[PDB]
């Protein structure tokens, strides 16, 4: 179908928060072959392939209907930064571009 | 048993956002019920109960994980306005406080 653009919110190794720009075509892509793509590139941290294409999958369903969610990392219990959802720190953001 | 503290983030018809902080006691409360005081607080639009409530539900099932959501409103928009999710005009943001 048509695609749809999205944003990942997330810090990286040197705890800098970058927007990641992507597209997720319905029919074509999947939320967990897409996740995997993002860790492939360096840009989402292996440990959260499930929780990421989890959370993708929740907004591309109904992408008119649920435009963002904020969801812990699972490579955020590994760290030592204390997790604070509105800074984004052991979170992540999933929105709709 | 300790309640869940949420915070509902809404553009009111000034254009004003106001957060209505709330509680959620699981097995006790509905989502509906809940959902339902707020419309009688006079905080939410009526024809939101369905969407609100089953936000609110999707929300309290594991909020250690999922900390907010920006989702559409039933209530819609009204003037020159167009729907906006950035802006919370149409949209609602709801978040673990
Ligand atoms: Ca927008
Ligand atoms: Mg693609
Ligand atoms: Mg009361
Ligand atoms: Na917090
Ligand atoms: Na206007």
């Amino acid at each position: 179908k048509i695609p749809i653009s999205l944003v990942l919110r997330l810090r990286n190794s040197k705890k800098e928060l970058n927007d990641i720009r992507f597209e997720f075509t319905p029919g074509r892509d999947t939320a967990e072959g897409v996740s995997q793509e993002l860790i492939s590139a360096g840009l989402v941290d292996g440990r959260d392939l499930v929780i990421v294409a989890a959370n993708l999958q929740k907004i591309v369903e109904e992408p008119q209907s649920n435009r963002s969610v904020t969801f812990k990392l699972a490579s955020g219990v590994e760290g030592s930064d204390i997790p604070d959802d509105g800074k984004l720190i052991g979170f992540a953001q999933l929105s709709i571009s």
